[PDB]
């Protein structure tokens, strides 16, 4: 059957892990163990179409950014998550996006922007603003919550089928 090969990359503690456990596990991880780096997969049915998601959680801790190179050669296509109560994690986007451009060598990546943490009010991130980033990459903006779970399938299917228009 088709696999998918997804990789979810932002800075550390916006929820990337979380966000993978809700999706695959139907929980939500209330602590905060930082990540090296984990695989989880798992055979879903999206568009009619029965396919294998294998998606690589990655460590947000710069410590492990020498990792991001093998990762970022693997992977079809990238979640790109900060966290909308994150000012900085907003900004490393770019970081990110850069890097997967220049491994890629490519403009036309597949890749999802997502505004983790929704449901949380002390947003400093706006809708708009993350619309006008992903505008500008050329990719969808979604919001999420790992806790209440909004967002989250959409999310990930939303990529996959961003990865079938490439
Ligand atoms: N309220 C709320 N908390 C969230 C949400 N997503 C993650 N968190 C919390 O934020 C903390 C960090 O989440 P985690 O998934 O570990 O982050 P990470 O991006 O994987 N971190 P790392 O890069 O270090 O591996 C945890 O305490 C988790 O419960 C969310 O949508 N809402
Ligand atoms: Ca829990
Ligand atoms: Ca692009
Ligand atoms: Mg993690
Ligand atoms: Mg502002």
């Amino acid at each position: 059957m088709t696999e998918y090969k997804l990789v979810v990359v932002g800075a550390g503690g916006v929820g990337k892990s979380a966000l993978t456990i809700q999706l695959i596990q139907n929980h939500f991880v209330d602590e905060y163990d930082p990540t090296i780096e984990d695989s989880y997969r798992k055979q879903v049915v999206i568009d009619g179409e029965t396919c294998l998601l294998d998606i690589l959680d990655t460590a947000g801790q710069e410590e492990y950014s020498a990792m991001r190179d093998q990762y970022m050669r693997t992977g079809e296509g990238f979640l790109c998550v900060f966290a909308i109560n994150n000012t900085k994690s907003f900004e490393d986007i770019h970081q990110y996006r850069e890097q997967i451009k220049r491994v890629k060598d490519s403009d036309d990546v597949p890749m999802v922007l997502v505004g983790n943490k929704c449901d949380l009010a002390a947003r400093t991130v706006e809708s708009r603003q993350a619309q006008d980033l992903a505008r500008s990459y050329g990719i969808p903006y979604i919001e999420t919550s790992a806790k209440t779970r909004q967002g989250v399938e959409d999310a990930f299917y939303t990529l996959v089928r961003e990865i079938r228009q490439h």
